């Protein structure tokens, strides 16, 4: 399809400014100045940031400002924050097609954020669960950055070969990532070891928690 | 709440027809017939399926058809295929901001196995945690399909907001989904009540587990 031209990606550190360009805006029939910019976070609807080139909706930070220069429009994000990581799109009312044309989208990554080792909380199977004749261990991994981690489980000091499920890390409200891993065991297995452990490796550093029947 | 509203999610089987509807198009000033539907697959840019209510651009299968009746517009997909699983957004031109406004999106699942309700296991704060003056409860939600759920926390019979985080449903190895919702609260607050409840809602049904400090 046809689209306005935007760079595929941009990146900057907190506090910096990023300007995303959008070319091909000039309306053909008429001299429309109808350029808008939208922000889209994963799995959510695009949200309007600016319209009519430089007007901003209420609710939108003044760190976002739009401008135009001939056949090109720009969105400048001032004082970048980790929450700005998202896809950004411009749109323009084209006159040549009599309709609205969108840009191809620009993915924005906020680099230079501070490394944060994960917090690890390990929960043994509860009495309630044992009454149902099942035993599940949950290893909660939170507030780490960057968002990549490796999780390994041990029964005493030996590697656990089965029953492990670990979720893909997701960015939470504080811009750090969370994930959980759970190990499904039979109560016999749970009771036949002195302890079980969750080992979480982040950026080459390993954090480990252990828990035992009681 | 928003200018355009549509269901958070819907599911259908391969071969069937399904219709997703958006309401609010007539309330938008200057929308006329500028109603579009977009399909968006994870990580990809949104793809335009229909515009001007019922026209399809080049390449879009005639399995997709848009319609409009009054204050609602609908996208009907016939002969549902697995590649149709994706997020769908309606949008409309909005003369008040000379911008396009989008509906909130509908997550469409093309059923590939029977619907499976969530396994919900709730864990009270571990002792290691308490001795470290922290109290996090975790609501493990596993093996559900379709991969969409809503969770509600209740400290006694009072809903809770603050301190809640929930990972984006992640797909397990058994092809079902899993996620955990954790409530971080101070040990004091943990004692303060007699119980906490995790209320998971999946495909209409809302299962609930409750734990007690003991």
């Amino acid at each position: 399809q046809t689209a306005l031209t935007q760079p595929a990606s941009v990146s900057g550190s907190p506090g910096q400014s990023i300007t995303v360009s959008c070319t091909g805006v000039s309306s053909i029939v008429g001299s429309y100045n109808l350029v808008s910019w939208y922000q889209q976070h994963p799995g959510k609807a695009p949200k309007l940031l600016t319209y009519e080139v430089n007007k901003r909706p209420s609710g939108v930070s003044d760190r976002f400002s739009g401008s135009k220069s001939g056949n090109s429009a720009s969105l400048t994000i001032s004082g970048l924050q980790a929450e700005d990581e998202a896809d950004y799109y411009c749109s323009s009312y084209d006159g040549s097609s009599t309709s609205v044309v969108f840009g191809g989208g620009t993915k924005l990554t906020v680099l230079g954020q501070p490394k944060a080792a994960p917090s690890v909380t390990l929960f043994p199977p509860s009495s309630e669960e044992l009454q149902a004749n099942k035993a599940t261990l949950v290893c909660l991994i939170s507030d780490f950055y960057p968002g990549a981690v490796t999780v390994a489980w041990k029964a005493d000091s030996s590697p656990v070969k089965a029953g492990v499920e670990t979720t893909k890390p997701s960015k939470q409200s504080n811009n750090k990532y969370a994930a959980s891993s759970y190990l499904s065991l039979t109560p016999e297995q749970w009771k036949s070891h002195r302890s079980y452990s969750c080992q979480v490796t982040h950026e080459g550093s390993t954090v480990e928690k252990t828990v035992a029947p009681t």
